[PDB]
């Protein structure tokens, strides 16, 4: 019943809020992470060695896979601004 227009600008509509939600999730995220780093480092000093060790090894993980939900959502917008038609 509706026309293919009708459907594709549909399909636009939830293309544009799915893109930015996934979005402001990625940033809530980086946000936490970057405030807890603050509050470990504080001390960091005064852990014992081996716990030390840890940090570094446990800390390079979570950045790298916070980072990888950064780079999907980059990707993601540039794909759907093309399908647009738009190349600026």
């Amino acid at each position: 019943s509706p026309s293919v227009s009708d459907y594709t600008r549909a399909n636009f509509g939830g293309l544009s809020e799915g893109e930015a939600q996934f979005s402001m999730t990625a940033r809530a995220l980086l946000d936490e992470l970057t405030d807890l780093e603050g509050k470990l480092r504080a001390k960091l000093d005064r852990w014992d060695g081996d716990a030390q060790a840890a940090y570094w090894n446990y800390q390079k993980e979570w950045d790298a896979a916070a980072k990888d939900m950064q780079n999907v959502v980059a990707q993601l917008g540039v794909a759907i601004r093309e399908a647009h038609d738009n190349y600026q």
